[PDB]
């Protein structure tokens, strides 16, 4: 059921700057990861969010504010990149008064960051997969924590060099979960029960 | 009791453009507009609100974003100014998506405007009290709508030419409602049961 629908439709408008700039990602993909997470809140699937590439982080931003809208203070929104720096990112979420506990950020190269990475499970794991390396790093080493009826996003999917980087993923694994567009953009999967 | 708190609380990060200018009144007297609003909501004080020196908009539109978070579909906020021209002020009403129905313009001036007003209740009155015509012009001719329970506002009160314009109508009318202070700038009373 949708708390606070008004409060997380005026924000997107304001992430995405539609109001007088916080994510280049626009609106049907800000509307794709709130479904998703409404899902996961909805659905008890358990975990914690994490986007890989965030730049000024409004996905992440926004994915904390859908946490602050249902009420769920347990899931923690994990902002990963290199670092526009990581203070400037800071006090992005601080301007939405959501700077907090429920935000941890992991600076660094993907290489040397995410195989020693302190997520345990994740319900929603968000890529702008522009890069081979990139996305790859992001997958291989994030995905696994997926938990069962837990979201992958993949912001730049339809680039055919992105896919292919994401079909060899899937084919490695033997991930068969079907693929689903978003605007012709990004795409995204739900994985298995 | 407070619904929607979140959605309120960002449109005034948004309005007061502290979140990157719609307002200039700032958060305290958007605040102190909220309380003087939900108070008749919360009462059952009958009325249309309306605001005489509206600028760009910003308080009109925030009237009008407490009635969409309290779902009150019958209250018309009244944007009333001579006209940054009227056109600019819908299509700011339009990027929050609250030009509609609830929202008529007033343009012209207060003297040829005011006294064949179509406004037959309010709850609110507002007033960014300048000048001294424009106050009395306000005052004279809608203060008279103004409900029991019914609030009046004016934004620079304690402006010394201000106040008095104002003693000076409250004289005339054998108003005795005291002032309370909002931030040492505007002041508010609200009209006896
Ligand atoms: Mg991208
Ligand atoms: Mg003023």
């Amino acid at each position: 059921p949708s708390q606070n629908a008004l409060y997380l439709d005026l924000l997107k408008k304001v992430l995405t700057n539609t109001i007088y700039a916080h994510t280049m990602i626009g609106l049907e993909r800000l509307d794709n990861l709130q479904h998703c997470v409404e899902a996961v809140l909805a659905d008890g699937v358990p975990g914690d969010f994490a986007e890989t590439g965030v730049w000024r982080g409004g996905a992440c931003i926004f994915m904390r504010a859908v946490l602050q809208a249902f009420g769920d203070t347990g899931r923690t929104v994990w902002v990963v990149d290199s670092f526009v720096s990581l203070e400037t990112v800071r006090q992005n979420f601080a301007r939405y008064g959501l700077l907090d506990e429920q935000v941890r950020f992991l600076p660094g190269w993907f290489r040397d960051t995410l195989p020693t990475a302190p997520i345990q499970e994740l319900a929603v794991l968000r890529l702008d997969g522009d890069l081979y390396e990139s996305t790859m790093d992001s997958l291989r080493n994030l995905y696994p924590k997926l938990s069962p009826g837990g979201f992958v996003i993949i912001d730049d999917y339809f680039l055919p060099s992105c896919q292919d980087a994401v079909k060899g993923f899937r084919a490695e694994l033997g991930i068969t979960e079907p693929i689903h567009d978003i605007d012709g953009t990004g795409a995204y999967w739900r994985r298995s029960w």
